[PDB]
C-alpha cells in the first residue's frame, strides 16, 4: 500500500540526454537516433529564420558526456532546432513524440550541462503551464511517459513565467499554452483544478485504507458542476466518469458518489484531517496514475 | 525556480534489478558484480538458518530479464540473501552500501518481477519507518541516493507495517528500528516531525519567493525547542543549526529567526495559505535536498 507521486524510471531517458552549446548559450539536448533536439534559442524578440540561415554546422557544440558530436545539419521545426549529427545514439530507445492535452502527467528529468540532476512527476495544467523545478541551464530537459518499453517524449522546457511556473513545448516544436519564446509580456492564465484527477486520487485514498471523506449522499454530475465552477474546478464530462468507471468499480463507490464527497469537501475543507498525507485536494494524479500505483504496472 | 520532490535518476539502478524465485516466492534482487541481493523470506516465524542449510543453488531462480542466471553460492548476511552467480553485472556502476540516518531522504526504485515501475523520494522517519509505496511482488526494491557517480544503497523493501508505512534493510541485511521479517506483531512506534527538514524547506520556501510565513521575532534554541516537544517535533541541535547555514546564508535569514517562524507556523497554523504549494509544514527535504534543487547539482 501507500501512495506517492512517481516518476517514471528515468534510465531510456538519461541515454538520450547531451549538451548543447552555440555562442554564448549552453543548454541541454536530446539526441535519438542521429538527431539532437534542443530549444532554438540556444541560437540567441529576435527572429530565429534569420537567427539560424546565418549559423554554420561547426557553431554547435554537442557533447556526449566525454565524446564530441558532429553536427552535419540542421533544421528549425517551429521552436525546436534539430542538429543532425554524424553518429546515432547507441542507447536509443523505443519512443514516440506525442502531445498531451491538459490534465495529464509525465515525468521531468531536470537535465544541466547535459547530466541528469533529478526526476519528478509534473502535469500539464488547464492554463497549459507545467509547475516544475528549474533553474539556468535546465533548457531542454525533457517531459515523458513510459508505455510498456516506449518512451513517449511530450515536453522540452523553455522558458520560465514571472509566477515561477514554465512553458515548454511538444518535441515537434511546438508551444502548448499561447506562450512564444521571446522575451515579452506573456501571462500564464487563470488556473484550475484538474476535477477529473482530484476524485481519482480520492479513489486512490479509498483504495488505500483513506476513508474520512466519504458520505452516503449523492449527486448528478450538473449540479456537481455548479460547484466545480464556484471552486474553480474544471467541469466534469460524462467522459472524466468513464474513464473513473475502473476506479469507482475496484471500491465499490459510484462516481457520482465520489463527486458528492468531493463536493462537500470544497464546501467545508479538509477539517484539520489529510487525505494521502495532503492537507490539499491533489490533482496531478490522473486516473491511470493511481491504477498503475495501485497495481504495479512495469516496464521493461 | 520551482520546487518539487525529486528522485534522483534511476538509470544506474535499473541495471541492477533482477528478478529471484525460489518455490512459491518471486521477489526483486540487487545484482551487482556477481552477487545478488535479495530478501531472505524469498526462502519461506521461520528460522531461515534451518530454511537455508537446506536449499541447494539450482533451488534459486535468477532472471535478468530473459537471461536466466545461475547461482554458485549463498550465504545469509543478516535479513538478506546474497546470492553468488556466475556472471557479474556489466552494468554495475560505482556504488556505496551505507546506512543512513532517520531524517536523511533517499530515492526508491520500486520494482516488480525484476522490472522498475517508478522511482519517488522517501525519508527515513524517526521511528525508522519509511512511507513508500509497495504492493505485492515489491520486495527487493532498493532506496539510494547518488553521489557524483556513485550510487549509495541505503535501503531494501522487506515488508509492510499494519498502518500502511513500510519496513524494511541495509544492504548489509540490517533492519532499521525494531522490526523482523516474522510475521508477528509488530508497532511502528509514534512518528514525530523531523524539524530540522521543516526549516530546509522554509528556506526552500523562501528561495523561491515564497514569503508568507516570515516575521520579525526571533527565538533562543532553547524555548523553540519547547515548542517543538509540544508540537511532537524533533528537538532541533546546534548541530541542525550549522549545517542550515548554507541556507539561512543565502537568504539572509539567521537560522533562529527561521526558527521563530516555525514555531509561530505552528501556533497558527497556515490559515489557508500554502507553502510551496502545500498546506503541510514539509519534512522529507533534507538540507542537502534543497541546495541540491536550488542550485541544479547534476551526476555523470
Ligand atoms: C533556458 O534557456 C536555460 O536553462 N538556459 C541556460 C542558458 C545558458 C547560457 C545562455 C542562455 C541560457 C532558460 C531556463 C529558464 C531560466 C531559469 N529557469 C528557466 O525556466 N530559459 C530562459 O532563460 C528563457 C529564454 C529567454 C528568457 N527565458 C526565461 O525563462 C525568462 N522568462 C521570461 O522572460 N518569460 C517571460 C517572457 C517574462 C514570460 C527569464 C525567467 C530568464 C526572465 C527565452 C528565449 C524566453
Ligand atoms: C514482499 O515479500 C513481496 O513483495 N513479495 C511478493 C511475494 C511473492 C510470492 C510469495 C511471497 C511474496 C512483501 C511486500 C509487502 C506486501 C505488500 N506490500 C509489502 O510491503 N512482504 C511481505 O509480504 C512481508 C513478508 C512476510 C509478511 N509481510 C508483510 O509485509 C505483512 N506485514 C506484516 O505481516 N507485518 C507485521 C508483522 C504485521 C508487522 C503483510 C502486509 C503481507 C501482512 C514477511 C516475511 C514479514
Amino acid at each position: 500500500s501507500g501512495f506517492r507521486k512517481m516518476a517514471f524510471p528515468s534510465g531510456k531517458v538519461e541515454g538520450c540526454m547531451v549538451q548543447v552549446t552555440c555562442g554564448t548559450t549552453t543548454l541541454n539536448g536530446l539526441w535519438l537516433d542521429d538527431v539532437v533536439y534542443c530549444p532554438r534559442h540556444v541560437i540567441c524578440n529576435p527572429n530565429y529564420e534569420d537567427l539560424l540561415i546565418r549559423k554554420s554546422n561547426h557553431n554547435f557544440l554537442v557533447q556526449a558526456g566525454n565524446v564530441q558530436l558532429r553536427v552535419i545539419g540542421h533544421s528549425m521545426q517551429n521552436c525546436v532546432l534539430k542538429l543532425k549529427v554524424d553518429t546515432a545514439n547507441p542507447k536509443t530507445p523505443k519512443y514516440k513524440f506525442v502531445r498531451i492535452q491538459p490534465g495529464q502527467t509525465f515525468s521531468v528529468l531536470a537535465c544541466y550541462n547535459g547530466s541528469p540532476s533529478g526526476v519528478y512527476q509534473c502535469a500539464m495544467r488547464p492554463n497549459f503551464t507545467i509547475k516544475g523545478s528549474f533553474l539556468n541551464g535546465s533548457c531542454g530537459s525533457v517531459g515523458f511517459n513510459i508505455d510498456y518499453d516506449c518512451v513517449s517524449f511530450c515536453y522540452m522546457h523553455h522558458m520560465e513565467l514571472p509566477t515561477g511556473v514554465h512553458a515548454g513545448t511538444d518535441l515537434a516544436g511546438n508551444f502548448y499554452g499561447p506562450f512564444v519564446d521571446r522575451q515579452t509580456a506573456q501571462a500564464a492564465g487563470t488556473d484550475t483544478t484538474i476535477t477529473v484527477n482530484v476524485l481519482a486520487w480520492l479513489y486512490a485514498a479509498v483504495i488505500n485504507g483513506d476513508r474520512w471523506f466519504l458520505n452516503r449522499f449523492t449527486t448528478t454530475l450538473n449540479d456537481f458542476n455548479l460547484v466545480a465552477m464556484k471552486y474553480n474546478y474544471e467541469p466534469l464530462t460524462q467522459d472524466h466518469v468513464d474513464i473513473l468507471g475502473p476506479l469507482s468499480a475496484q471500491t465499490g463507490i459510484a462516481v457520482l458518489d465520489m463527486c458528492a464527497s468531493l463536493k462537500e469537501l470544497l464546501q467545508n475543507g479538509m477539517n484539520g484531517r489529510t487525505i494521502l498525507g495532503s492537507a490539499l485536494l491533489e490533482d496531478e494524479f490522473t486516473p491511470f496514475d493511481v491504477v498503475r500505483q495501485c497495481s504495479g504496472v512495469t516496464f521493461q
